């Protein structure tokens, strides 16, 4: 059944302006195929746990042998939640199907149809849509800009301040200490997404709030477990009662099925293995810094302060050229383009993980050095 | 950390207006704990595949095989060598040109609506269609136009009045267990230049040739633009899929927010689904059984005078307001029958439902007990029905 025009028209225009314009007839995010020799910097599995023998074993053993609301009794709630909460220092933790759902769910629970939400420009898209589904009043503030933040709160009233601890496209770090002060001052709740800091930062990997000593000041913490925990799930920690209600309020929690008990048993192993990876955290940290210093001396804006490094490659055409160069030279990042970015501010993201060599770090810098000189594109 | 008042007070009111009011202090969906003797009817595992050894084997087997640290958006894995053979197998299984994998039924629906919709777009949706279809629409800012449950007349007038658009339905509705009038809707879709989208979550695998679904049973597959399913029912797995008889699946992976900004299924989950597909392809036995048992239950209850709108393995007990619903639940659980409470936001506060979901492991003896308990319930119990 051929499509009606109202759909077909849209689909053609999309196909035209998003696939056809690229030199390979594909979406900008899709490039070449990588070799076993090439350097891949795409995964969010920062501590390189995706193959971990123990973790796999725990899962197989547990799988050998509906909705989440009907499982909110004391006897129905998994040990993994008590361990994560303890781990993080927060009072309660609630499992979700994903980081995305965790954000969406928390926000729908705690928000009302005009609630002030003060969200960093670069906060994960799920926080945005979170506030949007709840029909909250979104108040964007310039990246990590507390002055802008103050203005807007002063202007619009108390509400919920929303940030990534470590930003997904840029590797920047939120001014958590100052944001904690700001929410105290203006009687606001603070929601922090530690997707990119949890496991990689803090004491035993417990995260940045843990590292900065700010856990006790923060109302809410969320995270995807599809980064360091290398698992398709989410979690919401509360220093309050909200978690008793989220399972009955959040749509994703109500009308969408939950993880099974073996999935939750697999996380417990991951947690242990994470707590002890002081080795991998330190090495990764070393590597990120090495890479960060090396790209900066080249002239590239490198805002990152973490294991996520953003090569700012301007507009789509330029971004394609940059990507092709990087890939032809054995370096594979991930293109971030609209709607994650704006059309004219794409990023090629380099995700570092604990498996990366000093040798591989020197190659990335080198390849970028030569890129800088080549002259087929520019960097911002 | 003292929550702001505009939060502390939302929670404090909810806790009381939803938890406190119930006899057990718990939410209305939470009854007592079930014993082994009790007849549990809450699962969506219609063919009883959850603890299947062959499925467990392949999941575990492929899980143990190797890492591919593919913790990233599914957008990044859309090259044809990157796309799982389960999609191609599912496509062929249902007869659609293209299948695409999603992290859940909910996402399948949201993602697809985001992709085909413009803010102006007309969306003719069944009053009782799954929430994920309403929210998808609402998220795309589309022009939603609800029509009365399974009413082709009401639907015609809407399209008549508002123009071409997307017709959205469940094949089998998840609360009432009713079956949409698919043949007619197809025709209406043609009689007005609309697109058809059917959510077969509750018919896929339980229905049609080899469980290929309801569209396939009726020979409609070629006439329909779109089908979606939760794979968390008969397929018993946390994932969803989108089927297109067109090129829309080329674009979903890049426009759907869920599909872009949330992590993809691991390749070992794909491998797992494959075994399940085979099992289901082969489960004619478990189907026929379920079908017959559902029919016994439906007749059994209808003869009791109860409204039994269902025509499937989902039976809707209509139990009115929350108080009265609370009494019906306790009574059904007091005897060994659970029992799946549907209430706001799923239903109107006044039209709550206690859903009985049958599966292939249910036996004649058990039905009778169910009928016996509701008969006594009608009847003897201090509460009403609709």
């Amino acid at each position: 059944p051929q499509l009606p025009d109202f759909i077909q028209n849209k689909i053609d225009h999309y196909i035209e302006n998003y696939f056809d314009i690229n030199k390979n007839g594909k979406h900008l995010v899709l490039g070449k195929q990588a070799s076993p020799d090439d350097i891949i910097l795409q995964s969010n599995d920062y501590l390189a746990l995706a193959n971990h023998p123990l973790i796999k074993a725990r899962l197989a053993k547990s799988l050998l042998e509906m909705s989440a609301s009907f499982l909110q009794n004391d006897y129905d709630k998994p040990m993994i939640e008590k361990r994560l909460a303890k781990f993080t220092g927060f009072d309660e933790c609630l499992l979700s199907q994903s980081g995305w759902n965790a954000n969406v769910g928390l926000l729908q629970t705690i928000c009302q149809p005009n609630t002030n939400v003060y969200i960093d420009f670069f906060a994960h898209m799920s926080l945005w849509e979170g506030a949007r589904y709840a029909n909250a009043q979104a108040h964007p503030f310039m990246h990590n800009n507390c002055d802008h933040l103050r203005m807007l709160i002063q202007r619009h009233g108390p509400g919920i301040i929303v940030v990534d601890s470590i930003y997904s496209t840029l590797g920047t770090i939120a001014p958590l200490a100052e944001l904690v002060n700001i929410s105290k001052e203006f009687g606001c709740a603070l929601l922090v997404d530690e997707s990119h800091s949890l496991g990689t930062h803090g004491p035993n990997g417990a995260g940045l709030l843990a590292e900065l000593g700010l856990t006790r000041e923060v109302h809410f913490m969320t995270a995807s477990l599809a980064k360091t925990f290398a698992y398709r799930a989410g979690a919401i920690w509360c220093n309050n009662e909200v978690n008793r209600c989220v399972p009955f309020i959040s749509y994703p929690a109500i009308f969408s099925s939950t993880l099974l008990p073996y999935e939750a048993a697999g996380l417990e192993t991951t947690l242990e293995i994470i707590e002890s990876a002081d080795n991998r955290r330190q090495h990764l940290d070393r590597m990120a810094r090495k890479l960060r210093i090396g790209l900066s001396q080249l002239g590239l804006t490198i805002r990152s302060e973490s294991q996520i490094i953003g090569l700012e490659t301007g507009d789509e055409r330029n971004t394609e050229k940059v990507r092709d160069y990087l890939e032809s030279n054995g370096v594979f990042g991930s293109v971030f383009c609209r709607p994650a970015t704006s059309k004219n501010k794409n990023i090629i993201r380099l995700s570092l993980n604990s498996d990366v060599n000093d040798e591989q770090i020197a190659k990335i810098i080198e390849v970028c050095s030569d890129a800088v000189n080549y002259g087929d594109f520019y960097f911002r």
